[PDB]
């Protein structure tokens, strides 16, 4: 894989638009164009930046953050400029928060598992993300298209053999993948009831505990939902196998072109008996099921 060689004087380094596991997160202009700096903050950040560097070099996928290249004099990774930032920005981000549908719901879900299983199928050897979070998951295309970005706060996301210190593999990003699909249609943070630190989550998690049950959700939903969430990661499907089933449930779901444009103050959490009511409305999904079916 190859990559830019950039002189930081060709940048003009804008404002700040986050912070991520290392280094600061810029907006800047680069030969014309608007690009994402993540430039470098402390000298031991250098081996991260490299290692970043050398994976994202061969990375070429539609759903994973472009590298367009690098310098080297200040470091510094130069990005495509997601113009829609985060996905935990219009989950949960400032108000006025977007309005969002199902169908977006699980066509960034698709999308995730799209990058992710890219990822897995890497040769000699895949790539684990070991970090998929609405904060790493970027949006372009008036939030339509999603972009996984910073492969590796977390522990809500974390599968239980990971902070467990066991041998992990790429079994890991489907139990997070599991959580976004879950946070996606409840729009909660999972596991906010839960008081830090992140050794409580862990704990409970450790412990079986796994967000609670939607209401309503569609059966096909719900099963791919918990199987990605089992202890035991062998039981887990791999992300083809996830990709597949929502490459397929999409034809239940049309819509997702739409761009994120209507204001929201559904934006009320009712309440929490083992079982929340889902953020989407799966109406349309249960009447365009019964046409194909019965
Ligand atoms: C990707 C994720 C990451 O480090 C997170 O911490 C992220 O939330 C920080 C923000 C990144 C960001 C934001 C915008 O617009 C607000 C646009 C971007 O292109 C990026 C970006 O590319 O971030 C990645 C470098 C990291």
């Amino acid at each position: 894989g190859s990559l830019h060689m950039i002189d930081y004087k060709e940048i003009e380094v804008e404002e700040v638009v986050g912070r991520g596991a290392f280094g600061v997160v810029c907006k800047a202009k680069w030969r014309a164009k608007d690009v994402a700096i993540k430039q470098i903050e402390s000298e031991s950040e250098r081996k991260a930046f490299i290692v970043e560097l050398r994976q994202l070099s061969r990375v070429n996928h539609p759903n994973i953050v472009k590298l367009y290249g690098a310098c080297l004099n200040p470091v510094c990774l130069v990005m495509e400029y997601a113009e829609g930032g985060s996905l935990y920005n219009v989950l949960h981000g400032a108000e006025p928060l977007p309005y969002y549908t199902a169908a977006h719901a699980m066509s960034w879900c698709l999308q995730c598992s799209q990058g992710v299983a890219y990822l897995h199928s890497m040769q000699p050897k895949a790539l684990i993300h070991r970090d998929l979070k609405p904060p790493n998951l970027l949006l372009v295309a008036g939030g339509t298209v999603l972009k996984i970005c910073d492969f590796g706060g977390s522990a809500a996301w974390m599968a239980p053999e990971v902070f467990e210190g066991s041998n992990y593999s790429e079994k890991c990003d489907v139990f997070s993948w599991g959580i976004i699909l879950w946070e996606v249609i409840t729009r909660r943070k999972p596991f906010d009831e839960i008081g830090g630190p992140a050794f409580r989550i862990m704990w409970a998690v450790h412990n079986g505990t796994r967000p609670p049950l939607i209401k309503n959700l569609p059966k096909p939903i719900e099963s791919l939902m918990t199987r990605c969430w089992s202890k035991d990661p062998s039981q887990r499907p791999s992300m083809e196998e996830i990709v597949k089933i929502m490459t397929h449930l999409m034809r239940y779901f049309p819509g997702a072109d739409e761009p994120l444009q209507y204001p929201c103050q559904h934006s009320l959490p009712p309440g929490e008996d083992g079982r929340v009511e889902p953020y989407v409305d799966f109406a349309e999904f249960y009447r365009l099921w019964s046409v194909d079916h019965g």
